[PDB]
């Protein structure tokens, strides 16, 4: 880390490039304006202290230049006793925390670090975030019965309820879930994918709901859950069906009342996150095993998608086709530009048991195995039919 | 989200409260320490002002049960003029900051944002943190070339010099890198994977680098790149063969001396980053046709490590393909349990070119096609 002091104080200054010195960070000093614009303009630095108060220029300039040109640089001013107003001002414009000349050494280090966290946890989300972006994918929805679909949950989008979406896996349930969330009002707010049959069903609750010290054996300290974690968002737990009978009950209440406890909790907690559901079963033979809650089914089932098989949307095959193909060209620097006259037939003919799911894996295999410019039927073949 | 005022001061407990309303954040007030360990256990409160100086009991005290009873629960301390000492110890004991009764509104305003900013970065990172732990993969290393690439890997972590990690395609290059990070002195440090190719070029450059306003049509402000972003931690540059010549460049300076700038950058930047790449290609030979600089491939063999094709690996074959069964028969909710004799044998003597990759798809869409308790040898034969 690399950090800029601009301070015309040889005392005040020297004792910040003392203690930072001292903690082990790179340190760079200016005496007036003059030199911390040379400085800025050759290093980037991830911590500057400015002093409202300079020789040549007003420091509030400086931190307005440094504001437009780096945001990630965490900016403290430095000002005298009374000065209050400027301060505020600064932190208005852009400053992190401000420092009073003089001071105990001791707020110089705790101001400090406080930035430096900030940074850390600024950086941090940054980058998970640019990571997530990076697998964004964007969907297809060409067939009538989609079409429609889409319009619908265009008009379910808004609503504050549940939603149980239906079909056979590989179908694209997951993918209606985000969009659901991506066309309502809660967008911005975090969307939580979890899948119920592949977690353990032992570890669920304490994730879903988070847990005090000591709730179960290995509970050292207090976590929170997803229903915390993603208040104001959206949760979409996939194969609903499998969620323990226990669990169920739980996640009635939180539709219900949207209140629930943690693992060994005594405080009642309230969270606002709209749920989403899918299954690939059949729900309705569940609650006659007496597998299912009958109200939970009810209550989910309130709003309720069904998507249908690729089989009974021939109009969404080839446009997805040609989507993968791309995406994979791509992904594995090949050169095919898309399928032959043939190819597309038999893409047509398949039953896609597999759905979108399968088709997606079958032109990834189809491509990573390409040598042409094209996909033959002959190539899909040894994939499909 | 729930606060709770703590305050003796009429005039101060007052400002709060407005500011707290002007915000629409939801309030609750205690004027006696006594009275604030009740509420305390009744409601889970986000961020709590607690005044130092109350009649009945010390500020100090109310800190300290909550950083211990919920840590969870942003601090703030509130003191009178001139008292800064009793205000360092209380953030030496876990508060976040201080205020100094009296101050300007605004002053509250500024404080209370950075501690309800601080809350948000610190969810949401435990968040994106936890969806990715969530995608967590057991990895299977059976064959004996895969145990003494394990152990190779081990006595490779501890360096900080680059690696290059090459092998046929869907091998585990990735797979490998990331047991390298796991396995090294920076595991608890970030570990970014970039596929070169799977990005446009242009794109790329920008995003890895970051750049400076200027630096291309409309980029408008300056960005910082993935490079920063994974300082002190390690990055993956898979496809590192598609690199531009200019991308080259900058990475040799940065394996040279951690220094580089930004896409038309004039401010230099300085991380500290491990560099591991992959390729499936030959890089001499590219450097001979001059589209790979010989400089960098030089820098970024010091450490090589090939990842053997599943035909020469047939150890791992089976151990895979159950490990993926079980793992998409979960996902889907099948009944499929294993593969038949027939199935096994099939498995064990087909070359898988495209290899793990090869292998897992064809797995996935074996569960997905099943509606019995194990794959044979037909359903299998028909997606090979
Ligand atoms: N309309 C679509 N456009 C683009 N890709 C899709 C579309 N529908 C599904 N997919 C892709 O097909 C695969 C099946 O996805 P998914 O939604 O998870 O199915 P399901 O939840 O029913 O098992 C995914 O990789 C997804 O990105
Ligand atoms: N040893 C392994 N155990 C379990 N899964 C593996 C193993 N090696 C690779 N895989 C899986 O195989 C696929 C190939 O992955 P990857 O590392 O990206 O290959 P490469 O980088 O060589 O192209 C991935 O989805 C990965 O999770
Ligand atoms: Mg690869």
């Amino acid at each position: 880390m690399n950090v800029l002091v601009i301070e015309d104080d040889k005392v005040f200054r020297g004792l910040l490039e003392e203690y930072l010195s001292m903690k082990g960070i790179k340190v760079e000093s200016a005496e007036r304006g003059k030199e911390a614009y040379k400085l800025l303009s050759e290093k980037h630095f991830n911590v500057v202290l400015l002093d409202l108060l300079l020789p040549d220029v007003n420091g509030l300039e400086i931190l307005k230049w440094i504001k437009e040109r780096s945001p990630e640089t965490e900016v403290i001013v430095i000002t005298g006793h009374g000065t209050i107003k400027t301060a505020v001002e600064a932190m208005k414009m852009g400053a992190y925390d401000f420092l009073t000349k003089p001071c105990m050494l001791e707020e110089i280090e705790l101001t400090i670090n406080k930035a430096i966290e900030h940074r850390k946890l600024r950086k941090e989300n940054e980058l998970l975030r640019r990571e997530k972006d990076l697998k964004e994918e964007e969907y297809v929805f060409e067939s009538p019965k989609m079409k429609e679909i889409l319009e619908k949950i265009k008009k379910i989008s808004c609503a504050e309820c549940p939603v149980l979406i239906t079909g056979e896996s590989g179908v694209g349930k997951e993918v209606v879930a985000r969009l659901i969330h991506k066309l309502s009002d809660r967008s911005k707010e975090p969307f939580v994918a979890l899948n119920v049959a592949s977690i353990p069903r032992d570890i669920f609750e304490a994730e879903l709901f988070g847990y005090e010290k000591g709730a179960f054996t290995g509970a050292v300290s207090s976590k929170e859950g997803f229903f915390e974690l993603a208040d104001g968002g959206t949760l979409f737990l996939d194969e609903i069906g499998e969620l323990s009978l226990e669990a169920q009950a739980k996640l009635l209440r939180v539709i219900e009342s949207g209140k629930f406890y943690r693992l060994g909790g005594r405080k009642e907690i309230e969270v606002n996150v709209r749920i989403l559901a899918a299954t690939n079963r059949n729900i309705k033979e569940l609650v006659k095993e007496g597998k299912f809650r009958e109200d939970l089914y009810y209550r989910l089932g309130v709003i309720e998608i069904e998507i249908p098989p690729l089989r009974e949307r021939k109009e969404d095959i080839i446009p997805l086709a040609n989507h993968f193909l791309k995406k994979f060209s791509r992904k594995y620097a090949k050169e095919v530009e898309g399928f032959t006259k043939s190819a597309q037939e038999l893409l047509l003919s398949y039953p896609w048991y597999g759905n979108v799911r399968e088709l997606k894996n079958v032109i990834e295999r189809a491509v990573l195995f390409s040598e042409g410019k094209f996909i033959d039927r002959g190539e899909l073949s040894c994939l499909v039919n």
